[PDB]
């Protein structure tokens, strides 16, 4: 989407995977979708260095609506859980130096069942723009035919542009189109800052595996569409929660940066391990995700329950991610000739390889002729940066 | 097995899951099955407080044999990876105040392919007893028919008793027998200090779930056989390794204590988080696994992606483990009336409930009439101890 926005992949936070559709403020106040929730997440992002890291978009997800619309025809917040309305939440958010994201649906209902945007595309867009929204997640539940999905998705893009406001439009167009026919990513790219590709994400090394595996499966179709202003969305960062071990949390971080995925944390910020914070806030690794060049990574090689990913970065740099898919035994050794790395460019005549994950460590120089040895942890990932030189 | 042994479930450590059958000492010396491996694990168990915790059995698994037997007769260690022989390893291990375990097979070959024990039952047994072995894992690969499995398993048990030596006999009888016919656990109990029931274990929350899920599935059949001298083995403690998150590692610890499973750590002791060390060495939680009464726990209730387990302990005590199987969102609330707990005994007229896991915390008194409230972590377990008034 030629809108000036998402020049690198959007970073921020999103309630869904951690807070889902909890609307019982009575017994579970500390996790119902209330303004205070975002009031508090926002408040933190600032004080805990999430902004300096580069997370900027506090994003509301599904389950913020009232039962129905006011009498014009406009979406409202919940009067109970959002007494102050979005108008003020926006104001507050902004004062913190952040941007606010919101949710709505292409259909007749959200995936939860609160009013859809259909028929109301023109009016929702403006309604949002009046509030001070800086992002939209546009979901695609409750849709008759592909024709409505397509026209609906497109029609919203136009209505947002018209408002006059810089609003990151994030779409789920392909995910929903998928089961019926291949999506025209070329065309999608035209209307959406970024698009959701596969199933929802869990707190499971299983779910992760299946995303990478499905992603890598049809990379031929998606890696190339990806660049400045339009990204492949493999869904939220779940690091900080419960489901993944350390090496699985690295694997997540590494491959999201490799894949040039947007980085949307979905977690209680108020209870997070030094572990994960420091991982989530890794300067070097955010860089790689955030590389100005904007070429998506891919799966170079595979087999022997090992996986090789790599991403080209600007300045003759390249990222190498090596995964170990054997769940059993110990650290396994895996080695390749740097001759096979970066299509053969980085490391001609030589490259400087420093390791970023699981721990930050310079490794020597590396002639064209040489091989890189390595011990990767079961279900973990080793993340290298290869630099050019000349020495 | 009426042998004076495993009066509470055996604790120690086992190479397999973490080190497997790595025999390449050239390129991976830090993890090949070498005496120095056991020399090192032993040395640590001592210094790191693993012994004081109650881990006592340093256990060699598969892949310690030579190509073939001496002439006699007898099984040998690898000349290269075990130059000093088991004789000496035993001696050393003992001097640390620990007990050595070894491995062999019912069949013609181990699961790897090194000589089986068949035909050699009488001689293997003695061989081991000469070496000073204190445990045997008897595996059941490479077996024609169930008859040989049965007779082979049994025959060994007698040969061991006869040696004259206290040797904890750990069998894999049921697991192999399964896929053909239900096992007679009554019978097995008679010959084995503990028995492996299900598939191997991985470094996966998957694998865990499936073990509990399979165990609770047929608890009818197995929970009652269990008690002093004969345990159900749900396979190794894998905490400390790579594959499980914290709340998954607690879930494992809690439910191993609930189940009255033996505690066999399989990990590199030389590189382990404070996290895991403290969890593996939890006094209170070992106690519950170690309760002298020795009744196995079971699944009280299930549904709503929540699971309630409970074990009765001596002295009107009971353990309650509540697991949360929803892998999404956050801490879920789950509650029941203490009236339902421990068949209705603990908490009549009242109980003291202190939480052990995830963090050790007293909770007040709990009248008969009261319900216990609780926020359990996704894939975690909350593990309580109920003391009845009284
Ligand atoms: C909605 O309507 C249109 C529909 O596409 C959209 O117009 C486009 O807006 C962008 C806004 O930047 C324009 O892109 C610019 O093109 C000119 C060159 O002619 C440059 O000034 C801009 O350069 C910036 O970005 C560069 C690209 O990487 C950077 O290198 C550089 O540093 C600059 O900062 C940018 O390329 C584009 O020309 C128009 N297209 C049209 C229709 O003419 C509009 O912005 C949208 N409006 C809203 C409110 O959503
Ligand atoms: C180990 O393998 C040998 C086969 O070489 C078994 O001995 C034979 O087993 C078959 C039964 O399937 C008998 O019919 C033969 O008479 C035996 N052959 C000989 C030459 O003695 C042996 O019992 C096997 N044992 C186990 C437990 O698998
Ligand atoms: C071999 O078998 C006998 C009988 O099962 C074991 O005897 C029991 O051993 C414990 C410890 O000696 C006693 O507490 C029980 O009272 C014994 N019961 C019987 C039947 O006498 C014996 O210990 C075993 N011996 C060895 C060394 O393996
Ligand atoms: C499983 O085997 C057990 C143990 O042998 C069987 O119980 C024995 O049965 C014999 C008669 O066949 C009795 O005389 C013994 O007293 C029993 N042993 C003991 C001490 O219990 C048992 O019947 C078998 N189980 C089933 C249900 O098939
Ligand atoms: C996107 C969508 O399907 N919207 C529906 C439309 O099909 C239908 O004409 C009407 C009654 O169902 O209400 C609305
Ligand atoms: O609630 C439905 C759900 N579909 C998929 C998205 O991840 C989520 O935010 C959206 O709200
Ligand atoms: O190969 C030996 C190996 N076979 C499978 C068993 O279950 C495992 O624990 C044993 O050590």
């Amino acid at each position: 989407l030629d809108n000036g926005l998402a020049r690198t992949p959007t970073m921020g936070w999103l309630h869904w995977e951690r807070f889902m559709c909890n609307l019982d403020c009575q017994e579970e106040p500390d996790s119902c979708i209330s303004e205070k929730l975002f009031m508090e997440m926002a408040e933190l992002m600032v004080s805990e260095g999430w902004k300096d890291a580069g997370y900027e978009y506090l994003c509301i997800d599904d389950c913020w609506m009232a039962p129905q619309r006011d009498s014009e025809g406009r979406l409202q917040a919940d009067p109970q859980r959002f007494p102050h309305g979005i108008r003020q939440l926006a104001n507050y958010v902004h004062s913190k130096g952040l941007k606010l994201g919101i949710y709505a649906d292409v259909g007749n209902k959200t995936c939860a069942g609160f009013p859809g945007s259909f028929g109301y595309y023109d009016i929702d867009a403006q309604t949002f723009a009046d509030w001070g929204v800086d992002l939209l997640k546009f979901d695609g539940c409750y849709c008759d035919s592909l024709e409505n999905l397509a026209d609906g998705y497109k029609h919203m893009s136009l209505a947002l542009n018209r408002t006059g406001r810089s609003i990151v439009y994030s779409c789920e167009w392909p995910l929903y189109m998928w089961p019926f026919q291949k999506p025209n990513y070329t065309e999608i790219r035209q209307y959406c800052n970024h698009w959701r590709n596969f199933a929802d994400i869990d707190d499971s090394w299983k779910s992760i595996k299946s995303i990478l595996d499905w992603t890598s499966f049809n990379q031929e179709r998606i890696v190339d569409v990806a660049g400045p202003g339009g990204w492949n969305d493999p869904d939220m960062l779940v690091i900080g929660n419960f489901g993944l071990s350390w090496n699985q949390q690295v694997t997540q971080m590494a491959l999201w940066a490799i894949m040039a995925a947007p980085l949307f944390m979905s977690n209680d910020l108020r209870h997070i391990s030094p572990q994960a914070k420091a991982l989530l806030q890794d300067k070097d690794v955010i860089a790689i995700n955030q590389d100005p060049l904007g070429k998506q990574g891919y799966q170079l090689r595979q087999g022997d329950n090992f996986e090789v990913w790599e991403r080209p970065l600007s300045g003759l740099a390249w990222a190498v991610a090596m995964i170990n898919r054997q769940e059993i035994g110990g650290p396994r050794s895996y080695t390749i000739a740097v001759a096979s790395l970066g299509k053969g460019v980085a490391c001609n005549p030589a490259c400087f390889i420093t390791q970023l994950l699981p721990v930050k460590r310079k490794l020597g120089f590396y002639e064209w002729t040489s091989r890189l040895r390595s011990h990767i942890n079961p279900t973990g990932t080793v993340l290298l940066q290869l630099e050019n030189t000349m020495q």
